[PDB]
């Protein structure tokens, strides 16, 4: 059986793999992609998953086979990727510049049922111009502002809403529907907190489709998400979809956030040990910054897991160990609690290794060129992902 | 042709003048040092970034992971340090690159570490050359300066275990909490010394020690003399970026590290113009935060590559960032300032965090075209 012989001989685990790796636990995976969809299911309304977490085809696939409609990335590189490997419905939901009208047009030229965002009339004349020049009637949402937090028209800004609406329409290009995003959910901690934020983001986003169309201007999608916001809603009437994406992985921002628990998390980075002081009781591990990235998103929350929090190879969490500093190729492993660990090296030996939680999984993953898919029978197959534009 | 106006954005973008200045200026300094200059590639991990650093005068380079000597030998560069404590795992690695012609040397802190080398080395017939790092400021790895017996039993598990014991290196990476020139010099000095002071010890010994090797951007452009010392090593120096600029080895016109960036919205209430380069552009790097002057995730420039003091990227999410003032007021009009469209270039906190999140650099000339300058990503 000389394909399998040779698929045995090749083949990696957590032992051999070199670090430091980024591995997702694939049941772990799993669990969350299910939890998100049958929530969404619950609520009668579309999951369109965002890809920028992962940016790789196979966790993608997973969220579509679970039964998600469309996805939304953060640049037209993915767009360009996700359509080559099959996804037809994307929403590129970041302001769209200009200058980027002609890769849109190709995108949907070739087929791709891409929509753009924009939250100005400045923006909405460019593409309302370009797409009369190009005989393109693009689709475009216009991006609502419910919390402060990034882009986006305010929900109660009737004539900006019917200006940018009307240079859309009139224009000849569709106006799609209306979305926004509660980015703010993340600096929150409690359920009561998170509720009524998902509800003030999705009381905006309604509220702006109802003036659009009292105006007389369709708008048929209404599109809203954080993944906390998206877990925390209790209602989502007028809704029509909702845009999640780190749920995929989870992170310990989410878990310090409460959507999560530390066990719920898929992403960790195996890493080694390579050396101690122990006098300080430190051991040092070879995922640094440029391992974990260095957000340090916990920083500022209840419990702050430096650049993250240890684990042993088994995915368990050691409580009380965390990378406490970070260089570029070099981790700092120590207590959280600031002690000495006496026989830090009879701990932690050389050449031991670890798994990392991180504090942010959009921000780790993009750290790597691909991922790890771990199975439960304890073997990976990488899985690339994205980088750049 | 390929310019600022046509490329997409974001774009990590090096003014070539600028960077042969720094390149200049290091390669200078280290002459006047009588001491090689040996720089540290971890910051643009670019082959035509380290030949312009060889053109200049540079002897071998230093390596942050396996893949960028794997990298650099295929261009043709053998004389690699691999500056982090060796892991006995990657042993058949570095052997592999070793048999393939890289002159690779290893570095270790601990007897373990030195063992799993000599055994693994032996039994493959090969004299590993390795150096001990040495601890002379309490950063991060390394052997504590005055640690003597550890300093030999290193040293004599290695030259006794039969590999090449070539050397003793430090970096005091605490140069990065300074910002005054006497304190600068001082931990340069203590750095030169406690580095010396290991060699010394070995040699009394009678051990092998013909390399002693030493440096970080801020303490090599600092230090006052050098005496004892064989190279030095650096890297950020060759973009630099705003962490050095406050350290204060540089001046924000000598970053060579921008991010080109387009305007693509505003929030006029708040007198914000948000760009389209967010924190994945610019990374989570927030070093300048600690420092006398924070500016935010970067330092906003014009076009042209002038500096606008007073506004910063003062917040970022992951493809956007909010570009306002750094005084906390809210521009009056931002749109009629900085229409859509506008394209801006960002001074980086960390040119080596920076770097990192593109595939390639542009290299912009003096004509105003540029060439994509491919890097490494990854393991
Ligand atoms: C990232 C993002 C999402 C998903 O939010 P998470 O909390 O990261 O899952 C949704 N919508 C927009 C516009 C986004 O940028
Ligand atoms: C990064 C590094 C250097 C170069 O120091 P910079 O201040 O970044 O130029 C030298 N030696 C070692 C061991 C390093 O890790
Ligand atoms: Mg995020
Ligand atoms: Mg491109
Ligand atoms: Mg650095």
């Amino acid at each position: 059986h000389h394909h399998h012989h040779h698929a045995m001989s090749m083949q990696d685990t957590l032992l051999t793999l070199d670090t430091p790796a980024a591995v997702i636990d694939l049941d772990r995976m799993q669990r969350n992609i299910a939890r998100m969809q049958q929530r969404m299911d619950a609520q009668g309304v579309r999951l369109r998953p965002h890809v920028k977490t992962s940016k790789s085809v196979p966790v993608a696939a997973a969220q579509r086979a679970a039964g998600a409609s469309g996805i939304t990335v953060s640049t037209l590189k993915e767009a360009e990727q996700f359509f080559a490997a099959g996804t037809t419905d994307i929403l590129y939901a970041v302001s769209m510049a200009p200058h980027r009208l002609p890769q849109a047009l190709q995108l949907r030229r070739r087929g791709c049922d891409l929509k753009l965002i924009v939250d100005s009339v400045a923006a909405a004349q460019a593409i309302a111009a370009f797409g009369r020049e190009q005989g393109e009637a693009f689709e475009v949402w216009i991006e609502i502002d419910t919390d402060g937090h990034r882009s986006g028209v305010g929900a109660d800004d009737t004539p900006l809403l019917l200006a940018i609406g009307r240079t859309l329409h009139d224009g000849g290009m569709r106006l799609g529907g209306v979305l926004t995003h509660a980015g703010s959910s993340y600096e929150l901690d409690t359920p009561e907190a998170l509720q009524a934020l998902a509800e003030r983001e999705r009381a905006g986003c309604v509220q702006a489709a109802e003036a659009l169309r009292a105006a007389g201007l369709p708008c048929p999608v209404v599109s809203v998400g954080s993944t906390p916001t998206a877990l925390a809603a209790s209602r989502l009437d007028g809704v029509t979809e909702v845009r999640a994406g780190v749920y995929v992985f989870f992170d310990l921002v989410m878990r310090n956030i409460g959507v999560c628990a530390a066990e719920d998390v898929a992403l960790s980075v195996l890493a080694t040990v390579i050396g101690h002081q122990a006098d300080k009781g430190w051991a040092i591990v070879d995922a640094g910054w440029m391992a974990m990235s260095r957000d340090r998103g916990t920083a500022r929350q209840k419990q702050d897991f430096g650049y993250g929090q240890v684990c042993d190879l088994q995915g368990r969490v050691m409580p009380g160990f965390v990378l406490t500093g970070a260089n570029q190729e070099h981790g700092i492993l120590a207590r959280a609690d600031g002690a000495a660990e006496a026989d830090i090296a009879t701990r932690f030996p050389l050449g031991t290794r670890l798994r990392i939680l991180p504090n942010a999984a959009c921000a780790t993953g993009a750290q790597f060129p691909a991922y790890q898919a771990l199975a439960a029978d304890g073997s990976v197959q990488t899985w690339e992902r994205l980088h750049g534009w």
